[PDB]
């Protein structure tokens, strides 16, 4: 199973007009995987989305007393009852590294901790990941029935988006936190795929250098991600990888033959490991002095021919409503990277790679 993919963020907490639009456009698309967030942590942020799904320790769903909220575990329920409706697979991420819908750093606040990496170390913290991740996994969806545990709309579990761990730039402090999280998860569901959802960054490998010696960090380990190691993991079933050379400190001339050779080298890594490879977000600004269209070409064409398993863009929106809506009525292209079925070159691109893979 090869595809194109995408990720969208908005999955579980907007309306059912607005998931229908982005799964509709999926299908339409020939967009085989949908890679969608699965965490909404702390009080404040479910707030600001009235929607609740993880709002303090050992709450999931909306608190008891709260009216007139949306519960994010049937938003989600909604989602992948559609997704199975219309054919499309969806990968759930299970906490984001960053501050976004609460993150890590909202963890480390329940518990008192004084940094981000505390999340990986503290027995507190990872108890209540593991309890979340079980509520989440043993979930009956409410439109279907079946168990998300049970599901095959759903394609994997991610431990989290883009984890780092910049304090311990060994990489065991990540080794050791994936290990025990991706054994926990097999133990709750033994039949679907488990994935990291990191970056895919390098620790200095032997004769892995940076294309033009620009993001040396993300080749030399300053992260604290061993992404070899991470997928030498028995529990891990696929590697994950995610390309923004934008962000990275690559020069524009260079960001296509950055991310050319990031790709090459994360399927040849993979490829001797023998585990399956995704690259599942890689964006360029639409403002960017490049022919983004041209960069995508080149980056879908290499994930194709070196037999990379899929390649998903950040990322795909549809219908806008309320105060997110553009000036054509779609979800409003906020960070420079959404896509939307339209007559774009970027979108005419997808929907020709959608019937390659
Ligand atoms: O904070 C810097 C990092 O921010 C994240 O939001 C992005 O996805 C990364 O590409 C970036 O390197």
């Amino acid at each position: 199973f090869r595809f194109i993919g995408s990720n969208n963020y908005y999955m579980h907490y907007k309306s059912n007009r607005m998931i229908d639009s982005v799964l509709e456009s999926a299908r339409d698309m020939g967009i085989k995987v949908l890679r969608i967030w699965g965490f909404l942590d702390g009080e404040s942020y479910c707030r600001d989305k009235n929607t609740y799904m993880h709002p303090e320790p050992g709450v999931f769903g909306v608190p008891e007393g709260i009216s007139n909220a949306q519960n994010g575990f049937e938003r989600l329920d909604y989602t992948i009852a559609k997704a199975k409706e219309l054919g499309i697979k969806l990968i759930i991420v299970l906490v984001n590294n960053w501050d976004d819908f609460g993150g890590m750093n909202q963890y480390v606040r329940w518990f008192g901790g004084t940094h981000h990496d505390d999340f990986y170390r503290d027995e507190r913290i990872k108890e209540e990941y593991k309890k979340y991740v079980s509520f989440l996994i043993n979930h009956v969806n409410v439109y279907t029935g079946v168990p998300y545990r049970e599901e095959p709309t759903i394609m994997a579990w991610e431990l989290a988006n883009e984890l780092r761990c910049e304090t311990d730039k060994s990489g065991n402090t990540l080794v050791e936190w994936v290990k025990e999280m991706s054994s926990y998860i097999k133990s709750l569901d033994p039949n679907h795929l488990v994935a990291v959802g990191d970056e895919g960054f390098f620790s200095n490998y032997e004769g892995f250098k940076p294309y033009g010696g620009e993001a040396e960090w993300a080749y030399n380990g300053w992260s604290g991600v061993d992404w070899k190691k991470l997928l030498s993991i028995e529990t891990v079933d696929f590697g994950t990888f995610h390309l923004y050379p934008s962000h990275w400190g690559v020069s524009p001339e260079n960001y296509a033959q950055w991310g050319a050779k990031w790709i090459e080298d994360h399927i040849k890594i993979a490829k001797e490991i023998g585990k399956p490879v995704v690259l599942e977000e890689y964006g360029i600004p639409k403002s960017a002095p490049v022919n983004r269209t041209a960069i995508y070409r080149l980056w879908n064409d290499l994930v194709y021919d070196l037999g990379g398993d899929g390649a998903m863009f950040w990322m795909l929106a549809g219908i806008g409503e309320g105060s997110d809506r553009d000036e054509r009525g779609y979800y409003p292209d906020y960070d420079g990277f959404r896509i939307v079925n339209d007559d774009s070159p970027e979108a005419e691109l997808i929907r020709e790679y959608a019937k390659l893979f």
